[PDB]
């Protein structure tokens, strides 16, 4: 981009002869068990007309696979978290605004083709199996997509949802999964099995890593502010959030039909935080 | 191209040993939920003849992807953007002109090929089915494709439209995707349910980000202006849009037919803006 | 290759430890609609024996991809772009010589093969369908292809032509594309249609780019002149064109046969030009 | 991400024009086989405002794969390593905190497409069969998962689990493999041999390296500290592991059933370690 | 390679912190159409024995793919580009010598193997079809073979001749393909048209680039010379070469069969030159 | 890694700005004809506590891969080289101790899916053939694995041993390959021959380079020792190690059956050395 | 590897901040047309104990593929190289040691799996088939295989031998390649012409480029020698070799069976040489 329009690499850019102020500032959740890490570098390039501060999100959230209640030698379910999300937000009055943000929101590519169809040989003629063609695409499905919430002025929020999970290296189950016979299949062991439903859940290490243990963020936000300001300094909200579900099983004497809850639990460490953009650092 | 010339590297370049004048403007829609971001860098290269200052249109626009209204509980409609535009325009009378651009529209490479065909063994003969031979082609199509608007000595503009999007994993449906029976299924979930109209709406999380949340430009352009300008300011006009259809949908007590309206509403989240070359600062 | 004798990176280049003038030229076709960008940058190595001014031809041309004229509700033509052609010329008095220039022409590479014959198992012998057996090849074919036009000692010239375009998907129609009993497709949008000929086009935003909007042009020259001349001075010539074709189309009561003539209309927006070696400064 | 937000790289980095001290210490375990290597690297950032001791946990974990016990002719069993694992902790009372550690929990990136399915052309209609459509998938399956045990502020953990193993070019079997009529065949040579069993083990180095010789460590880790810190000294715990398993086997008399009890054996080296952060060294 | 013997990257390389002489020598031909372009570097590296001047031969040789004569309204010919060649020679009396050359005669790289084969179930057994088996292969093929032709102490020649060539996108039509019936296919448009013959010839812009407008030259040569020598000038013999061949075609009344001898035409631009290495200058 | 963390790349490094001490010692075997090379540089870094001496094993050992006996016109075997390995041992008294090594034992990736497996149409149901679906799988086998053998604090050991080699492009044979008919087929030219049976053996130049001549090591080792030892001296022992095994073959007058014995005879050209730390230099 | 013990790059590595002599020897075989380049580069680093010349064995061998001779209208020979070597030798008595070379002998990496293996539906059953299963397989073989003759302390060699060529685009012939009805077709034209023996041969240009003119060695390789030699003084002795076939056809009258007997000729380039290491000069 830079260089297509013929400009010298490095020109059109930010951060380059200053004295630039970093920082570590680390917490976590004793119960939540929620590891917290804004990790900062404050910009004051003097070209740049106004103030910088890039917010490193880093730390780690848990993943709290574990049973959490059973209800029968049949019956029993599972608490796994769906979607960590983390939704900085910034006080409305402050006069501090968001910039830009990375990860973002990109294209998903396709590739679309057509093997073979004709009238054969030995055979007006506007079938509707038109469509009925060479079919063949192909593209990747994440098993957790990294979504960016529509930011503002003031919010800049991220959500990492569950988009499918691959169950005994059969079938790409998602969210819903659902069939009549067996139910939801998301955690399943045995299909037909007699033994104890609490012991009857999918091993979390043959699982996504994610699940099991957590998942860790290496998002990044940046915050411009008014050089004149007169108040240098602002309020970072930080919320580290979780969304465990509710996935039940039971035994219906003959299969294990399991059945999945959307959003039964929340979990939200926020904390509030100060900047002090005259000493350029971020207070803990 | 330049070194396959023997010419040194960067030697054909401008944006050097030089003091640029970089910025940030930050504005926000309260109404449209429109993100700008117009951040820039004046150049003033000695060598160079003319100035420049490099325009980077950051920023985002939202989706607004909300189920608008509904009409009964067979009967309801959804509001989705289709084309996010950014036509950023310059008066006339400025003798200020745009010069290099980026992105650009790029050739498409196809890949075509040809399996097998014959006239068997126990078989003048210019059947019609000689174009009924080995076609094998690929090629790929991205969901939302970056077109460049053909631009001027004035005028630059840009529209990131609605190529296609594939649901439940079943076609690849576009714009348009007409079947007579089901009507249109571009966010359908249910062909033959008797759920809620305005609750049977396809999950945006499972769909395209850039629906949901929204999309992020990260255009780039540069005006050059002549140096021996009596009057060192122009008027630069940022222009955000978008297009939302009315992709309603109303159940036919047998299946779900859908009909999405083209360009239905539109937005326009226009600013002025003020460009001070002699100060090399863009004014807010 | 250089570095294949052994001797070090950039020693046999140009372009190093010296002053170059760079520029900006910019002009706009307020009739055809075409962009002009000649971006240039003087060289005048010491150690190089002539002079230097390496010629990069940007901009654009648009494509007035639109419905020219309408001759009844079943018969109606469009006017598209077929070959977009830069033929830069030197007046022959003028000893300034061309002595490089980038794209070039370049090997085409397929990939052939054969899967599998034999006379069977149960089964002189010199049938002709030795040539009938495995036949696999691959290779790929761009829609515009950048040819360079044979060059000389004055006129260096560039002819981007149209390849072929993919319709619904289906079949690689190029500039002939005949079928007898549909006439050609390139364009089509409804095979037995009854819309309005004049709307029962394909639309433009779902074809190649360069056809709607325009095309680009990012090539380069370079043109060496005698240190020891005494007129320091020749004259550029810079010729961008376009060639419209005329694809009619129109209802035969049972489908749509359209014709397209070749070259039908063409533009030229040559434009004089003048440098001047002793300032170093290409002159608007 | 760091150029994306148009920031010159490197800038928003740590450990330049400054005076580190790393380090070098060397433990083995003469009786478990286990070799420890801890090289450290203190950072003392001017502007980065805490301390920093980057911990890369080199080293290795022999796997001591041998046919521990025979119990005659018929029967025998075998002691492979299945899970190293390296739980370093830190006591809670210090005040420093673990910040960042690599490696992490990464998304696992499946490929699924569909091949063909259709009614035919001779032949309501919701078949439950909609599921059983073109199904193509594929991904990859490394034989040891190196996961990331859910870390906290103070114990950062890893374990390197066993995924899987191909046999005899035959199946990827893994830590259950079970088949009624063979019983497991994690490590068999013959299925229906007469051979000695304590001789009838599968070769170790026709298997993975790792069971073998053993598995070498390359985590790493960064605690941080307050530069304020009245005591600067800490308590390092490093902790390396190993989870034999009890893989025995025996003959029917027709075929070799075997068995595998799941961690019937663990080591720990657990080593102190102590910190002087006022000397910059990690003493022995 | 180099650093392979751990040998610094650029240790054992020749052109650095020395100074080089450069040039420019442009020479067109009126006639033939040939550009000549034989850019200079002159090398006289004080570590280095002898002297150097690495010879880059650029330029181009049109193609002048234009129908020569007809000879009838069913008899017709084409005259197109067979091999392009560059035979550089230099008097044997003169002591300096070619020491490398670029490029140079590289290894072709299959990959093959077999699918299946196996005697069935329900069947010494010597057959002669054991080569009869999974024969599958690939490789690829350019249509223009840039070959070193077998330089010495005086000549290097390089020759470009003609591979092979894809028409209609049906068979890789080479230098010979004779087919009895319809002759050679190399240029063809239609088998068993009525249209003019002198006019029923394959468009040359449909085909290789090369053939239409012509090749360029980008090959590299170096000359070394005893730094002792009395006389320090020698004599360059820059040829440029071409081999049309005549491809006519005629009508048979019911197909088109065509015949292409074998370099019916040839072209010799040779161009004498001076190299003055006591002013490390080639002469015009 | 060390960027993941936010490092700046090359800060937790060593081997700069100081002083080495690099050498060359050569040996050669002249009955054995093992190659040795122990190309080594010391490192004192004054920020690293302990020193170092990195060891590079390069060097060769032969194959000698030779008819080594004959014992009559039908019965005949050969001798090749089946296991190159390299035992670097270091006294148990020598505080010396070794702390890192490359290459080492490095996870396999496998990648596996399913095409297609259904209950078909028109046909409780735990049939056993549920394992018996699509198993699409594919990974690599080099013919010859460098194993790393169980280090510790004194002995470092690698073994490059056969994995597996393909014959007559047909079969990947390995150390056993064993057809009760045929015998083994590792070296074989003629299954049913009649010719001599010393002439009877596979041709050295169409196999595998590393048995015809030899392997090439490239390993490295560092050994790291206490700065503040008394006596800076150790005693590196390098160790050359090849396995002949002893592949014979004899005429059962129908078929050419061979039997390859297992580590028939070895070699070890074992080698003392000295390293004086305190002249930093290792004598021959 | 180096990056790997985390030492920084290029602290083991030599020739560095030292005046090294570089030098061009050039020499030709009028006779045999074998070309000569053993550029050299002295190298004397201060850290490096001992010194080096690491010899780079540039130049060319032709190929010399022509007609040797005819004995009648059905019966004629042709003579092309087979084995281009490079057997350079050092005298016993000079203490000069070899200690690298590039290229070297590696690895050959296959890819193998299964594709589909069961005992049907319908259908102790240890049939001999389990080898009888999916077989997939790839791997590529270069038509010239540069091997590396097993060196020693005084002769290091290498041997770029004929592994196979493609005919006609069918089949892999290669040095044997014999069929019964056709006997050998390594350059057969016609399999059952009529036309002249002498004239019936491939055509040296359709075939690989090695044959027609020849080959050209980039082979490196460097010889240490002791600093406190007496006499700084060696041998160099560069050879340069081929291998001519006697690759005959005859006409049976019905088939052209050809015999190509086995290094009927040879050629033996041999070229002393002295290399001044006082002077840091190879003496022509």
């Amino acid at each position: 981009a830079d260089s297509d329009i013929n400009i010298k690499t490095g020109t059109t850019d930010i951060g380059s002869n200053t004295t630039v102020k970093t920082g570590d500032l680390v917490t976590y959740d004793k119960e939540n068990g929620m590891h917290k890490k804004v990790f900062y570098s404050f910009i004051d390039d003097k070209n740049h007309n106004k103030k910088l501060l890039v917010i490193r999100t880093k730390g780690t959230i848990a993943g709290q696979y574990r049973v959490y209640s059973e209800e029968g030698a049949n019956k029993s379910g599972l608490a796994w978290p769906s979607a960590f999300k983390v939704q900085l937000q910034l006080p409305d009055n402050e006069v501090a605004q968001i910039s830009d943000y990375y990860p973002r929101n990109s294209i998903d590519t396709k590739e679309y083709m057509s093997t073979l169809t004709y009238g054969f040989n030995g055979n007006g003629g506007l079938i509707g199996a038109n469509v009925s063609i060479g079919h063949t695409l192909k593209y990747v499905q994440p098993d957790f997509k990294t979504i960016l919430e529509s930011p503002t002025d003031k919010k800049v929020g991220w959500k990492v949802i569950f988009n499918n999970m691959v169950n005994q290296n059969w079938g790409p189950y998602d969210r819903d999964s659902w069939n009549p016979v067996y139910g939801n299949q998301l955690f399943m062991k045995t299909r037909n099995g007699s033994m104890k439903a609490a012991d009857n859940f999918l091993d979390p290490n043959k699982a996504s890593s994610l699940l099991s243990s957590g998942f860790s963020p290496d998002f990044a936000t940046v915050i411009t502010m008014d050089r004149k300001a007169s108040k240098q300094q602002t309020n970072i909200d930080v919320i580290y959030e979780r969304v465990r579900d509710d996935y039940q099983l039971h035994w219906t004497s003959t299969n294990w039909k399991g059945t999945n809850t959307k959003d039964k639990w929340t979990d939200r460490s926020s904390e509030r935080y100060k900047i002090d953009w005259e000493k350029e650092e971020m207070t803990n």
